[PDB]
């Protein structure tokens, strides 16, 4: 009956509310995917209750166990009915789990400390004083690792082999270690969380560079879900009706602090 | 058997080359669909026939008759298997078609004759001198008549009861009423043909302001094709190889001639 929904603790798209423990359920939290949560149930029909993933990952099959970690693994395994996250719609996803159209659209970006001297993907891959990574679990990771391109594979061969780790296990923590490392560390994030933090006090980060790559985030639900297709109108029909970049602008800039 | 694909002459995405009388087939075109067309077939393992979609529109849906025109409309009633064109995913389309996940992404946006007085869509609305309208039987006329937005509002209701009519269609009619009308007539149409003919000759047309919104194109199959589910894994399989961004650099970049 009631919808379980899977999502992440990932800013601005689900935050605690400040007095959450004082609050229940649904209601404990807020952002732009709680924001979107409530549109989609109320446009689909349904109850929902909201979760936070477990093992705080977005989801990768483990090579070797074979085992779907993240909000992935909890469509997968069947402990959620739906995942309202800024979860990018990838192939190899797409391969075990459904995905609504896109609601965000987004690419791979850098995040620098500002007065970094490093103004693309090129740059960081001729130069070696400036330490660069992804979130260790995510599609960011995968797309170097995979990449044909030649700068690319050149940050990934450098990237993989980099010790101490250049790697992170969340976004806030790629954040802070940009933030702390006086511009001796980059980090390659999803242009969508790297404008959010650009907007964030201390003000000292900035995107450098176009996007690496062009791609989406998507509604997901369990392959063969009932959910399916009216998710997918309900994101279709609120982006037409504009409530998509409505609610981005809320979550980005109408309270941005820069 | 062959798949008989339905696609637009509109460039860069299908162009007649320029030797075409001494050729056959799919042979006597190019563009960015056209060597899409080519790898989806390859991945999807068939065999197919270009074929040019009769009445020349991209489909709507006849408000009397409830009959669908263009490339829908050949879908909708099996005279194409595949549309693939820079066909819009909309809500009104995914009711009655499959759409695969978007191969490109753009928004609608304003294209001027280079001079012209106006810096964005509120700019059109708050004055008269200056014309402006749509494509016919298209996704952008349709986002007017439908929003509820203020600007976009007041627009439509400009351009709809507009004499003489400010409708084109073609993109290529619009561009040419852009080129002639000494800066009196701006264009709406997506971003994606806009900087394309940003950067051609006479290279006196330009992009202004930012897009209206944010969609994406996709591969269109009738709906329970069998074909709908490959077509939809190779087209996220061709985005992560790389393979999209390289047809688009190719087509608008590459051969740019401003
Ligand atoms: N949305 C990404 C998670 N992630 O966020 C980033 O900024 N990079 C990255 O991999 C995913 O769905 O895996
Ligand atoms: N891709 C659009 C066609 N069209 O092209 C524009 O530039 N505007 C417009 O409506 C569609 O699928 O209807
Ligand atoms: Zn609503
Ligand atoms: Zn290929
Ligand atoms: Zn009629």
């Amino acid at each position: 009956k009631t919808v379980v929904v899977t999502t992440i603790l990932e800013s601005p798209y689900v935050m605690m509310k400040k007095n959450h423990e004082m609050l229940e359920g649904n209601e404990r939290y807020e952002g732009y995917c709680v924001d979107l949560a409530a549109e989609i149930a109320k446009h689909c029909g349904f109850k929902y209750k909201l979760t936070i993933v477990g093992d705080g990952k977005y989801g990768a099959r483990d090579a070797d166990t074979k085992i779907w970690n993240g909000m992935v693994g909890e469509l997968v395994y069947g402990k959620a009915d739906i995942a309202i996250a800024p979860l990018t719609i990838t192939l190899v996803r797409e391969e075990v789990i459904d995905f609504s159209k896109p609601f965000m659209s987004l690419g791979i970006s850098i995040m620098i400390k500002k007065g970094t001297p490093i103004e693309s993907a090129e740059d960081l891959s001729k130069q070696t004083e400036i330490a660069y990574g992804t979130l260790d679990s995510g599609s960011t990771k995968e797309f170097f690792r995979r990449s044909k391109i030649a700068v690319f594979d050149k940050m990934w061969t450098y990237m993989r082999s980099a010790e101490p780790s250049v790697f992170v296990r969340t976004t806030a923590e790629g954040v802070a270690r940009v933030r702390k490392s006086k511009g001796k560390y980059a980090y390659l994030l999803e242009s969508t969380m790297n404008e959010y933090i650009e907007q964030r006090k201390p003000c000292d980060t900035m995107k450098v560079g176009g996007n690496l790559d062009s791609k989406g985030y998507g509604i997901a639900t369990p392959k063969g879900s009932s959910l399916g297709n009216a998710v997918n109108l309900a994101v279709l029909k609120l982006n037409e009706q504009g409530l998509l970049d409505k609610l981005k602008n809320k979550w980005w800039y109408d309270k941005g602090e820069c």
